[PDB]
C-alpha cells in the first residue's frame, strides 16, 4: 500500500467540496457518468485503428450498482481504464490548473454544478461520499485500487480482487445522510435529467 499526499490545490478543491453548503449534490452522478463516457470514447477511438484493443472486452457500457447493505453506489465502465501513473496523476486530469480555473470562476459568480467544465468533475463524488474507491484496469498495466477518504491523502495498491478485464469501477461509500442515491427512482430521475444523451447503455441494477 503506497500513500501519497494530494497536491495542495486538489486538497483545497476537496475541502471546498466537503465543507461548502450546497444542496444540488445529485450532480456527482452526471460528472462520474460523463467521465465514464469519455473513457469509453477513448477505447472506442483506439479500437478504430487497432481492433485488438477490445480483446479485454468488446462491450462498451456503464453499470450503476446500488448496495443498501454496504451503503455504496458503484459506477462501472468498460472504458480505456487507467494506468498507475494516471491514477497518481489526479486520475487522468490536469487537476492543478483545472482547480485554479474552477476556484476563480466560483469567486466571479459560478456554482459547484459547473465543476465538469474545469475537468475536475470526479471530485464532486465527495459531495455524497465519505470514502471513494477506484478500481481500474488499462490494457498497458495491472489492476490497481486507488482510495481516499479525503483528509489530504490517497492510497494506491495492486488490486488482487475480482479481475475486470478493462475499465474503471468507482465505489462511493455514501455519507449517512446521502442514502437517497441508493434508491431506484432517485437514480433513474437523475440519469433522465442529466445524462439522457450519453452514447452508451446505462444499466441501473436493482437489489434483492
Ligand atoms: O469516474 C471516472 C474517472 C476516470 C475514468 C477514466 N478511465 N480512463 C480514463 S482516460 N478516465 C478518465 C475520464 C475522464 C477524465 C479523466 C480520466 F482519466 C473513468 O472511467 C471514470
Amino acid at each position: 500500500v503506497e500513500t501519497f499526499a494530494f497536491q495542495a490545490e486538489i486538497a483545497q478543491l476537496m475541502s471546498l467540496i466537503i465543507n461548502t453548503f450546497y444542496s444540488n449534490k445529485e450532480i456527482f452522478l452526471r460528472e462520474l457518468i460523463s467521465n465514464s463516457s469519455d473513457a469509453l470514447d477513448k477505447i472506442r477511438y483506439e479500437s478504430l485503428t487497432d481492433p485488438s484493443k477490445l480483446d479485454s472486452g468488446k462491450e462498451l457500457h456503464i453499470n450503476l450498482i446500488p448496495n443498501k447493505q454496504d451503503r455504496t453506489l458503484t459506477i462501472v465502465d468498460t472504458g480505456i481504464g487507467m494506468t498507475k501513473a494516471d491514477l497518481i496523476n489526479n486520475l487522468g486530469t490536469i487537476a492543478k490548473s483545472g482547480t485554479k480555473a474552477f476556484m476563480e470562476a466560483l469567486q466571479a459568480g459560478a456554482d459547484i454544478s459547473m465543476i465538469g467544465q474545469f475537468g475536475v468533475g470526479f471530485y464532486s463524488a465527495y459531495l455524497v461520499a465519505e470514502k471513494v474507491t477506484v478500481i481500474t484496469k488499462h490494457n498497458d498495466d495491472e489492476q490497481y485500487a486507488w482510495e481516499s477518504s479525503a483528509g489530504g491523502s490517497f492510497t494506491v495498491r495492486t488490486d488482487t480482487g475480482e479481475p475486470m478485464g478493462r475499465g474503471t469501477k468507482v465505489i462511493l461509500h455514501l455519507k449517512e445522510d446521502q442514502t437517497e442515491y441508493l434508491e431506484e427512482r432517485r437514480i433513474k430521475e437523475i440519469v433522465k435529467k442529466h445524462s439522457q444523451f450519453i452514447g452508451y447503455p446505462i444499466t441501473l441494477f436493482v437489489e434483492k
